[PDB]
């Protein structure tokens, strides 16, 4: 797992986090697949570091939409999807 992979998996969610409709089925499939690949603490931290960086560069990022992705896509992400998220504390 690396950031390029995270970007590919999450890209289908881009329009949704930018205020568009969704999450699309493709967005959720990517989320579910990424979730499945983030098996170790290290992978989960990687996902966090990668998305933390991605988020800052997304124009019109809708955090409410971003935060609704786990529930809507049926994946457990027991962490607040916030900009100030501390990735070193994800395990």
């Amino acid at each position: 797992l690396n950031c390029g992979q995270v970007d590919s998996k999450m890209k289908p969610c881009l329009t949704y986090v930018q205020g568009g409709p969704g999450p699309s089925g493709e967005c959720c499939n990517g989320v579910r697949d990424l979730h499945n690949q983030a098996q170790s603490s290290g992978d989960r931290q990687t996902v966090c570091n990668c998305l933390k960086g991605i988020a800052r560069g997304i124009h019109n990022l809708n955090l409410n939409n971003a935060a609704s992705i786990p529930s809507k896509c049926n994946v457990n992400v027991p962490y607040t999807i916030s900009p100030d998220i501390d990735c070193s504390r994800i395990y």
